[PDB]
């Protein structure tokens, strides 16, 4: 007994019957090729000061606007940590790429890119709408993704000019409601934003893409709850304002039903792949599991598409030359083999999702049930990464990981630690502006204090804190154990070093909709640790109070 | 030549004559005597663990329930900065003081204390409810608080056992809305829980008082908007949920329409009387500025007890044996000197209120004003301490110092900057739990930059990183220069080492209702620049940009 | 005027296209002040005056 997947999904399939294939899937064998790990962040050991050199311009060059990245000759023209280089995903319309100062972070470009290119019938982009902070109104990407996906979309073109028929392409972005700017009484005038920048969007795209091509591709907004004063649909214990909206929250691009990426990043250039990175981790695998991403799009897209009436989404098509309401509600979630399907490290994988809050019923919340029982039933250890493990309510009240049938994370990790489990977590940090922590690491460990005072535990104080001590370990990101303003996005946990998550679904609570997937396999987890885990943990910091 | 309150004055009657006496006043001249001054805090220059010593207990003594401080034979059973004491305020009912260990914050019980058994005709309380962390609903006060409370009302209903006529006690509170534990549909529930909880508090004073006695005792709960999804009253061009509730923020102790505790002291005794001290300032002042504060006072009561429209909030009175809800809805504010009133030093003082937001006209801000006024006039220096200067938004939005007439606080404070005026500010820290300043010291550094880069001045970024350099500092909260943790909640401001201002209204943007009073007189800013700003700002930390 | 300050009520809509971007910028005013451009004076001078109905959700009844 060390943890399997198969657990998992015997207990979701026992309690939750009825959402088997709609927030949960059977485990199914999928592969994993060399650079599945989009781990991006600053280079671990060194400082900003260096890795953000990576970013000037010398001897006569400039910074490309497209990439924000220094253009380039040669290796001895690049700082920091960069090389040059001269990435396919930098290739335009008409045919040339360019030479730039490039770094690690980038992989999840040429991740994209490679994939999308490849699409023959497919390509399926779900995420969260670019954060309003000043500027204008952005949709679905930002920074050097933009042009990416424009490049992909625009070799894509190319690739299919002569393809019996048209690839469908859906890009759907939950949007953050009562938008920046508008109180929620103005739904209408809201709408009408969406679509403009969507429209906009689309256009940018239409521009670089041959005038006839065979592609349709969608742009779309959804969100779910905008009620404010009531319930979203949900089983929640706790009540604040800040639960009583709700949007989605998946990162996927699903590529012909075969290959997924999926994880923690939004597709937001400047917050990873540019100055001071944010730390985040998304992977790219083949394989079944592509089958539930398609699911979970086409439940938003069914949403989009038919939902009438409550709240109103909005949606429009660019395709044979014309702008239309043609909504793709459904791809077929049928998985097809591709060719040399087999090749890479094979995996057993599970998905969860969580589709409540007023797309579907309010019981289809399976993904916080699944990481509750997985912490339930580790045996030796818990690592995680996160953001943040709490989240401020409208009034400073503190929401904790949320209530399911088998009760909460923080009473999970409680479990744990009084059995003797390790659990190891690292936060974003406190100074984390935009991406904090939110709550420093004495509260989460007067948390679990509390939590082992009542319950069935009745702890006396340091008697629990004996626990604690012994098996609890809250460090915060660091680049090089020093800096103490870094920032991390991470939604990852592993179990017994065989176990482990990825996708988008925060410990810390909110009611949006998320989509992730389980892999149970002890080499991929070696190797996630050896590459993120081990690096980032010896550069953490923690702070002993 | 330096700011003279007679300004502030002359330019609120000019553009807001309509609310002259109603949310200002003309500047009156009101007396301070020794101990005017309740700043409480762990002693500067020290530790945390030095101070907090202070309540530690003997094993033969132990910690008062009522006040949370250590019993006492004599001085040398006190550690810390502690002394043994029989306070006034610990004597119950049946005359019996208790020997405490106490500290040099406990100044605002004996304050409060002194105040209320005095009177001959009125006890006029405001203040904020305390916050709900644990499922309590508390009510008006905790801690020592209460009980100082209690006890001064029995020694008042023995004062008064022979009077003419009966003493008006007042005590009314500002409510979150929705309070924790419910959504804003359930409003029905939630006046009930109010009503639970002020009919205890007025039961518990009630069981101390004698069976036949000449109090009036009124409890009430004011809340004046809590739509969330629409403007609640003002002229705002920021618009957010968080902005879309108000209720009551200010802060008094009015006896007899003559003296005035005010500032930004919540009667919560854990907070401010025992370990890890947030450190705060009200002033105890005696003349007709008490009239200010007796309208300001009205202008809610009037509110709650005539029900304008939809919003109901709730009241229950105690007086001659028998719950009733005859509603206090007005003191006379004329003001009668009493004798020996002229004790101590003459100032110029001015009132400043905020009564918009849905209780009064949507134009009665003219606190942000007033002070804006102040810091674009200041001709040679600043000094703020604050807890806060933004406040994060519903869905992470940054909320900045509101707009009026005449711009906004972080505009005014670009302009003194740009004209070489000396700006040095004091936060709580960011790693301050409940009272956290929210945002670090870079981030107010770059506000201020865009600022200076926008209209009128039109400053390239690294020319007005000069203006900065060389004229604003911004430091935060510490004991001792060494800890970086601790606590803020003043609301403060000095202008010229002249102009002061002492109240309830935070930098940082709300809706709620505020009141305050701004001092011109130098002798009193010198002696608050001695007890408080000075020592303060030699112990704050400063991060270097 | 009416199509800007009253967009979405009813049937009222709009969109722009200005420097290659779609925007909501609403044109409800050109200059009515008349200009006479070179060689205007062109051609037969005759008086002429304008009419107009403006009723009926628009400006007043009247
Ligand atoms: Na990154
Ligand atoms: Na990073
Ligand atoms: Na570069
Ligand atoms: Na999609
Ligand atoms: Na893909
Ligand atoms: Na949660
Ligand atoms: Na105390
Ligand atoms: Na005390
Ligand atoms: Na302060």
């Amino acid at each position: 007994n060390e943890l399997d997947v198969n657990d998992i999904y015997d207990h979701l399939n026992e309690k939750y019957s009825q959402f088997n294939d709609v927030t949960f899937s059977k485990p199914s064998t999928n592969y994993l090729k060399p650079g599945w790990i989009l781990d991006t962040h600053f280079t671990f050991g060194t400082s900003s000061e260096f890795y953000n050199k990576s970013f000037d311009a010398l001897s006569f060059n400039h910074v490309d606007s497209e990439f924000n990245m220094s253009t380039c000759n040669d290796d001895s023209e690049c700082g920091g940590v960069s090389t040059c280089t001269a990435p396919a995903y930098t290739k335009n319309k008409d045919g040339d790429a360019k030479k730039l100062c490039t770094v690690p972070a980038d992989k999840i470009l040429d991740a994209i890119y490679d994939n999308i290119v490849s699409a023959k019938r497919s390509v399926d982009i779900v995420t969260l709408q670019p954060m309003d902070i000043s500027h204008l109104n952005l949709s679905f990407s930002s920074g050097a993704f933009t042009a990416t996906i424009k490049n992909a979309l625009s070799q894509l073109a190319k690739n299919t000019q002569y393809s019996d028929h048209h690839i469908t392409v859906r890009l759907l972005q939950g949007s953050f409601t009562p938008m920046l700017g508008y109180d929620a009484e103005s739904e209408e005038e809201e709408i009408r934003q969406l679509s403009l920048t969507q429209t906009n969007y689309l256009s940018e795209i239409a521009s670089v893409l041959p005038e006839v091509n065979n592609l349709d591709i969608t742009v779309g907004s959804v969100r779910s709850c905008n009620k404010l004063i009531s319930n979203c649909g949900n089983n929640n214990s706790q009540k604040d304002v800040l639960l009583n909206v709700a949007w989605n929250h998946g990162k996927i691009i699903n590529v012909d039903n075969q290959s997924v990426i999926t994880g923690g990043h939004n597709l937001w250039g400047a917050d990873y792949l540019q100055r001071n990175p944010v730390n985040d981790l998304s992977i790219n695998i083949l394989g079944p599991i592509a089958s539930t991403a398609t699911k979970y799009g086409n439940t938003l897209w069914n949403y989009v598409c038919n939902n009438t009436g409550t709240i109103t989404n909005t949606f429009v098509t660019y395709a044979n030359g014309q702008y239309t309401y043609d909504c793709p509600a459904h791809i077929s979630s049928t998985y097809v083999a591709p060719t040399d399907a087999k090749n890479g490290l094979a995996v057993k994988v599970m998905s969860i999702s969580k589709l409540n809050n007023g797309v579907l019923d309010k019981d289809a919340d399976q993904s916080e049930v699944a990481r509750v029982y997985a912490f339930k039933n580790a045996t030796k250890s818990i690592k995680i990464s996160q953001q943040a493990l709490f989240f401020k309510g409208a009034f400073g009240k503190v929401l904790h990981p949320l209530k399911t049938i088998d009760g909460t994370v923080m009473e999970a990790l409680a479990s744990a630690i009084y059995k003797g489990v390790t659990v190891d977590i690292v936060t974003s940090s406190l100074d984390g502006g935009i991406y904090s922590s939110g709550y420093n690491s004495e509260f989460v460990y007067n948390y679990l204090l509390n939590v082992l005072h009542k319950a069935p535990y009745y702890l006396e104080r340091n008697y629990a804190k004996t626990f604690l001590d012994k098996n609890l370990h809250i460090n915060f990101i660091s680049i090089n154990g020093r800096e103490t303003n870094n920032m991390s996005h991470n939604k990852l946990w592993i179990v017994d070093d065989k176990v482990f998550y990825v996708g988008s679904h925060n410990i810390y609570p909110s009611s949006l909709q998320q989509f992730g997937v389980i892999v149970d396999d002890k080499d991929a987890t070696a190797q996630l640790e050896k590459q993120l885990w081990t690096p980032m943990w010896k550069n953490s910091i923690h702070v002993p109070i």
